[PDB]
């Protein structure tokens, strides 16, 4: 469950949050395959409640009504088409699995669902599964409200309703079997693994029991005996009884400490500075590298949901965000996930974004297609971080340097730092209020390299900055503090 199952020489996943299946399929073929992306995390593909107050929020997708593959992203046919087309170009699909719960207990009964299935939350009736009152934790939960009231109590965290979401009785074989049926449908279609949503809210042993029922990966694309990649969403920032380590038996785990700390460093808040990144990774108290799923922001915390945090960097803070993503993609710690977002009308009132609920770009609830502008950016309010040259070229940097050790670290005791990855790549950052101008040991063979942050290598020349590495591995770097992108990266495949 720890192996990504990506094509050899591909090392990242991109979250195409709320994208439609037909758009992901095209993106696999036209962009992700040729640019060396490993795979795509997709939004939950199962049927959810259609929530009309507020208007079609992104979070309606975290309120299941059934396991039919029928959502605003598309139907089962389009989902199958996408997984096939992506695998056929060597790009994997990872599904956001919403398995802890069904919908909110106060949602009105009827057919307000993305495939029109009937459901009745008040009577615990979900006949399109089917589930009944016997399949939820109402009798098991010991809180007065029936909801989770206290994260200091590990038992209620697992057995009670997260924010009122109907909590499935994952201790029962019947329920485990219905979930496994859903996951095996996805595996057989060709999915390479799963983000297990709300993992903290399930017993590690119930997750195990479900995983035990799963098929091996589809034997047309994956070697015989291949198991789905599992990464579990557990928010563990310390101070609670439940630990990220409790879930290592099942797969990798999201390391939320990573983006919180990195955002603080890059913002130069709380006395932090880039020179302190010398021991980044387990040195900062993070989980083992071979279990961490890392990221700068995710779909929750980029809009203040989840653990939130003021330090989180997002596309809204573009200059600092690209730097943070660049550092993440250069550094060997963890398995890297890149966020790809849409714009929404952020509006702060009393410190909170009152529009943190807004769903994807839409026409009366119908998700907009991803349009491609002439300069390869996206239209229709999709941000497409993964198409920014500075981020896309760093995704390739990570591929090029895969397996190479962290070496040749330099820092100025403040915010000018640099490091290499064996003899295959080198990166330099200036986050101080003055120019970074210095000759550094790069560890690279002698030659002329294209900086892949400012430009690209094409037909024997560079479109941006060129770096000249001499016979002894040394090169001069000059980065103004007023640079729009104050970092430079060179690698084996950017050499002229
Ligand atoms: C009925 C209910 O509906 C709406 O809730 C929505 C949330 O507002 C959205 O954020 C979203 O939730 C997703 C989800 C549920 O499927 C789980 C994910 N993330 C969770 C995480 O798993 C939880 O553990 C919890 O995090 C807490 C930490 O565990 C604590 O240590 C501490 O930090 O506090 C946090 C925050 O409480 O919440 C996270 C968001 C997943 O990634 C989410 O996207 O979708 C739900 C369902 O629609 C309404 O907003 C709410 O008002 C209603 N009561
Ligand atoms: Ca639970
Ligand atoms: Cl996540």
């Amino acid at each position: 469950q720890y192996s990504s199952n990506t094509q050899q020489g591909r090392t990242s996943i991109v979250h195409l949050f709320e994208w439609r299946w037909v758009d992901i399929a095209l993106e696999c073929e036209r962009y992700l395959a040729p640019k060396g992306f490993g795979g795509v995390q997709v939004s939950p593909p199962n049927e959810n409640v259609a929530i009309h107050n507020p208007f079609r929020p992104w979070w309606e997708r975290y309120q299941p009504v059934s396991y039919k593959l029928c959502t605003r992203s598309g139907n089962e046919d389009e989902f199958r088409n996408m997984v096939t087309r992506c695998n056929n170009v060597g790009v994997r699909i990872y599904v956001d699995a919403v398995i802890n719960h069904m919908c909110g207990n106060a949602v009105s009964a009827g057919t307000s669902s993305t495939c029109g299935s009937y459901f009745n939350p008040g009577s615990r009736d979900f006949p399109a599964v089917p589930y009944s009152g016997w399949d939820f934790n109402d009798g098991k939960c010991k809180t007065g409200s029936g909801d989770i009231e206290n994260y200091n109590d590990a038992t209620q965290v697992r057995d009670c309703r997260l924010s009122g979401l109907l909590d499935l009785a994952l201790g029962k074989d019947y329920v485990r079997s219905k979930i496994a049926e859903y996951m095996n449908h996805l595996i057989d279609i060709g999915v390479a693994g799963f983000r297990i949503d709300a993992s903290k809210h399930m017993w590690p042993g119930d997750i195990k029991a479900i995983l035990d029922k799963l098929h091996n990966l589809n034997s047309n694309w994956f070697p015989e005996g291949s198991k789905p990649f599992i990464y579990q969403e557990v928010i563990d920032l310390g101070g609670e009884p439940i630990k990220s380590s409790d879930y290592f038996g099942n797969g990798r785990v999201t390391e939320f400490k990573y983006g919180a700390k990195l955002g603080t460093v890059i913002r130069k808040w709380n006395g932090e500075k880039m020179s302190y990144l010398k021991n980044w990774g387990e040195g900062w108290g993070f989980m083992p590298s071979d279990r961490a799923l890392v990221f700068v922001d995710n779909h929750d915390n980029q809009r203040g949901h989840g653990a939130g945090g003021a330090s989180i960097l997002t596309f809204w803070d573009a200059r600092l965000y690209k730097m943070a993503v660049g550092f993440m993609l250069a550094h060997p710690y963890g398995f890297t996930r890149v966020m790809s977002s849409y714009r929404w009308p952020r509006y702060f009132e009393n410190g909170k974004d009152v529009n943190d609920w807004v769903g994807p770009p839409n026409d009366n609830g119908v998700t907009k297609e991803v349009t491609i502008n002439p300069d390869t950016t996206c239209g229709n309010d999709w941000v497409c971080e993964h198409r920014a040259r500075q981020i896309r070229n760093m995704v390739n940097f990570r591929n090029v340097v895969d397996g190479q050790p962290f070496t040749n670290w330099y820092d100025n005791g403040s915010n000018q730092v640099a490091f290499g990855r064996g003899n295959r790549g080198f990166i330099v950052f200036n986050n101080d209020d003055w120019t970074f101008s210095l000759t550094l040991q790069t560890g690279l063979p002698a030659g002329t390299y294209c900086d892949v942050i400012s430009g690209d290598k094409i037909n024997g020349n560079c479109t941006g900055i060129k770096i000249y590495v001499s016979d002894d591995g040394k090169a001069h770097f000059s980065i103004s503090n007023s640079a729009e992108d104050p970092f430079i990266a060179i690698h084996a495949e950017s050499k002229l």
